[PDB]
């Protein structure tokens, strides 16, 4: 239920993103955790997903909308690196070469406020 770091270490996570290239050559390899002072929006089921390099960041903000099966009265924010990404309509594949990690993976943030 920690953070995915902290129950992966560095080299084991770069080797995961490592065999994704070579599985999944078109997918980019994301995880998306819940902020942790997060007290309205529920836990995702899961933390890492494989995104087809053509998705764009806002269309994604509505599939995990979907996921975790919220209101229309419900605010969402996805961030990266603390940028919202929902009027982001440029596909994951470009913010993936400007905003992954050292490790490889590309990691984003879901809260109830933008702050
Ligand atoms: O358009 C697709 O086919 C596709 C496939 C996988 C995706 O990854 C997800 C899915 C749910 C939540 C976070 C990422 C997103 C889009």
């Amino acid at each position: 239920d920690r953070p995915f770091k902290q129950r992966r270490s560095f080299a084991d996570r770069c080797k995961e993103v490592q065999q994704i290239r070579d599985q999944h050559p078109s997918k980019i390899p994301v995880i998306i955790e819940r902020y942790k002072g997060e007290k309205q929006l529920p836990v995702l089921d899961k933390t890492k997903f494989l995104v087809p390099d053509h998705v764009n960041m806002s269309e994604l903000v509505k599939i995990i909308r979907r996921r975790l099966q919220l209101n229309p009265t419900q605010a969402f924010f996805l961030l990266v690196n603390q940028h919202s990404m929902v009027s982001v309509s440029t596909p994951i594949a470009d913010i993936y070469e400007q905003e992954k990690d050292e490790d490889g993976f590309l990691y984003m943030v879901y809260a109830s406020q933008e702050t």
